[PDB]
């Protein structure tokens, strides 16, 4: 059931933010790591005396790496003065994000038909704002509430090139990487405590329930209209044997935040085949690889969507696989992205669900608690 209930139109997902200490080594350690392009540029060169921020590209996929620069550069400014491309910086609370949290999304950005309207409407509806509308060069308007911990969801529209003020990276510098990554699948947060968290999104944004189908977490996926925008939460199970990765999450994080963005391939075994051979030197490292009674056992369960090849392939890349009764999805996990044993990466590809492909398409891998822990009776076999 989908009751179509949005308090305002939703188009996609739009861009990623992250709070840096440098945005200059985080940008390029992704743009390497994940084959995204250097894309826009807001920064000393374009006039922003405020922050750095850096824009990278994969397909319909935007990172946004900003960072903020000696208040001193700009102290005789003032709002109305102000020369930082996003209105909504502040030294202060970018500096304390990053003390508090360290690297991480500072914020989740939808594109909407109006954001003002999407401001007043979730603001109305409970949402705690963080940014009012302010319309930049009367071409593009952004706003901010608060989505949980010290993450926004911010919401941008445009009247008819990423925002003003950022200016496109010269030809020399933008090497045109790409490795098959296309698209914001969805965003997860950890809270502390799921029910208020989905009760304050869901108040304000009118999400439905996005339907599925030890584990360490509980969890809900909110959604979109047309689910193509898709917001998970989790919180944590106490009392368990193996302490639940929430709880380490908001440990290290000082609280709620998010989780893990997953990025959806177009060729998710080109994706992975070429940021495997990149771990070592600069890019990102993945998750321990499944026994092979895990890949084993992909054929009772998939055997029908995936050749053996392409099962082989699976277990060359360690990918992993899961299906509800719609579609099949491939997944797989790095590591953290940073110091901290907090924010990570899902790589994913979708199979079926064909209408263009329908939302959330296989589910998100929660089957694969079960077949990990039964697979690992890899035990009895040696
Ligand atoms: C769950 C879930 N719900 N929703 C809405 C999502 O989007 C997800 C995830 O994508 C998802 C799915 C399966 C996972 C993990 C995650 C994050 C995971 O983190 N670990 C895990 C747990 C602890 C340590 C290491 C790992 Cl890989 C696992 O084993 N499995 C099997
Ligand atoms: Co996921």
């Amino acid at each position: 059931k989908n009751p179509k209930s949005d308090k305002f139109k939703v188009k996609r997902f739009h861009h990623i933010e992250f709070w840096c200490g440098d945005a200059t080594n985080v940008a390029r350690r992704f743009s390497w790591g994940l084959g995204m392009r250097f894309s826009a540029k807001s920064d000393l060169s374009t006039g922003n005396m405020v922050h750095a921020s850096y824009l990278l590209t994969s397909g319909d996929l935007r990172f946004l790496f900003t960072a903020p620069y000696s208040p001193s550069l700009s102290a005789g400014e003032i709002k109305p003065t102000t020369t930082a491309s996003i209105p909504s910086f502040d030294h202060g609370s970018c500096r304390s994000f990053f003390s508090s949290h360290g690297l991480g999304v500072r914020a989740v950005a939808i594109e909407v038909e109006d954001a003002e309207s999407a401001f007043s409407i979730s603001v109305a509806n409970g949402a705690i704002p963080s940014s009012p509308p302010i319309v930049l060069n009367e071409a593009v308007t952004i706003a901010e509430v608060k989505l949980y911990g010290d993450v926004v969801l911010r919401y941008v529209s445009y009247k008819a090139e990423f925002l003003p003020g950022f200016e496109r990276v010269e030809d020399a510098s933008s090497f045109p990487l790409d490795y098959g990554i296309r698209r914001l699948d969805h965003a997860v947060g950890n809270v502390p405590e799921l029910g208020p968290a989905l009760t304050y999104v869901a108040g304000f944004t009118g999400f439905h329930q996005f339907a599925e189908f030890e584990s360490g977490l509980n969890s809900a996926v909110l959604a979109s209209n047309d689910e193509m925008v898709l917001l998970p939460i989790n919180e944590p199970v106490h009392g368990t044997k193996r302490k639940s990765q929430i709880q380490t999450y908001l440990e290290h994080n000082e609280g709620a935040g998010l989780q893990h963005l997953a990025l959806m391939s177009e060729d998710i075994f080109r994706t992975l085949r070429e940021m495997r051979k990149r771990s070592s030197i600069g890019g990102f490292d993945f998750m321990p690889s499944p026994p092979p009674t895990y890949y084993q056992n992909l054929k009772k369960r998939v055997g029908d969507v995936l050749s053996d090849d392409q099962i082989k392939e699976c277990e060359e890349l360690g990918i992993l696989v899961d299906r509800d009764d719609q579609g099949t999805l491939l997944q797989i996990f790095t590591k953290p992205l940073g110091d901290r044993p907090t924010i990570f990466i899902e790589i994913i590809q979708r199979v079926g669900c064909m209408m263009y492909q329908s939302g959330g398409c296989g589910g998100f891998g929660k089957g694969n608690f079960s077949e990990l822990f039964k697979s690992i009776e890899e035990y009895e076999k040696t």
